[PDB]
């Protein structure tokens, strides 16, 4: 049922995975948004999780990004996959990261925590971004130094590309930070979004709600932090309906792992 098969796998670290699937000829989506997938338990019964899309919208496959949770009824079994096999997937893309959820302006802010960074695989990844702002600002904030590496990889193959390079003309500003781990960036987003040392380290304007919009993607705790320190700058949650200076969305719902 709603069959796509599994043309890649990547394993980053042993609660990480990325992968990619075979895409349904007649899905349309917008970079941002998420899809239910899924694979049968041992009755034969579905089981259904919603994963952001990866890969950007012009993509011929579909790209995943993947937690590893032991006893989790999905990842305990999508984490051993392997190209052939096959995944459950609903072809009805939805959810409010998304560029036209937001009001035009000239820089565009991801923050993500952990998995979080999924919907702007795909988004850092797309076109748009890059035609309606000036500046895309990334920060990405994980526990430990492994965890940055799907994201790192990305952003490095854009960067280092002479074509993508070109068209992408220097706009995307990259602040990976760990909290636990030793790097030479840390602490999280909401503690250096409020203090002004992403602005310090990256060299740009401080946040600006006639300019910035942002898209926040994290556990529930990170998304409510996060709004207060959007809000102590000016910025205000809308969506598609009204379109406001910024977006949220669970990375998963729970405490998280
Ligand atoms: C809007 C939406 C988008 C999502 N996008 C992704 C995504 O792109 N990639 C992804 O791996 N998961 C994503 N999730 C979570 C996903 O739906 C499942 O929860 C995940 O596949 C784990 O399923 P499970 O059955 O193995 O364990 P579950 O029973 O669902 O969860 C077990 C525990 O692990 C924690 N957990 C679940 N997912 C995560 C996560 N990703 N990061 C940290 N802790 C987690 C939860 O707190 C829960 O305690 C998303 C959830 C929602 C609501
Ligand atoms: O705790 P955890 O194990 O649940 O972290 P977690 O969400 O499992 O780990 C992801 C990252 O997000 C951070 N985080 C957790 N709660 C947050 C909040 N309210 N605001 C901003 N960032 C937050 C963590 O920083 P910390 O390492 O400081 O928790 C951690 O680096």
């Amino acid at each position: 049922p709603d069959a796509q098969t599994v043309t890649s796998v990547r394993h980053w670290t042993d609660t990480l995975f990325s992968f990619r699937v075979t895409r349904p000829q007649t899905l349309r989506f917008r970079s941002g948004e998420f899809v239910m997938i899924g694979l049968l338990d041992d009755n034969g019964k579905p089981i259904m999780r919603a994963y952001s899309i990866a890969s950007p919208a012009w993509d011929e496959e579909l790209e995943f990004y993947s937690i590893k949770v032991p006893d989790g009824p999905l990842t305990s079994r999508l984490q051993h996959i392997k190209v052939g096999e096959q995944i459950i997937l609903r072809p009805k893309p939805v959810g409010t990261l998304v560029i036209d959820a937001l009001l035009p302006g000239k820089r565009l802010w991801f923050l993500a925590t952990g998995t979080g960074i999924a919907p702007f695989a795909s988004l850092m990844r797309e076109p748009e971004a890059y035609e309606k702002f000036d500046e895309v600002i990334m920060m990405h904030a994980c526990r430990t130094v492994a965890e940055l590496e799907y994201g790192r990889q990305l952003v490095e193959a854009l960067q280092e590309d002479p074509l993508i390079g070109e068209l992408v003309e220097g706009k995307l500003k990259y602040y990976p930070t760990t909290t636990r781990e030793e790097f030479h960036h840390m602490g999280r987003i909401t503690d250096n979004l409020a203090s002004g040392k992403v602005f310090e380290d990256l060299g740009i304007a401080p946040m600006n709600p006639e300019t910035d919009r942002a898209m926040v993607c994290g556990s529930l705790a990170f998304n409510v932090d996060v709004m207060k320190v959007l809000e102590s700058y000016g910025l205000r949650e809308g969506a598609n309906s009204e379109p406001r200076e910024f977006v949220v969305e669970k990375a998963f719902v729970g405490e998280g792992i």
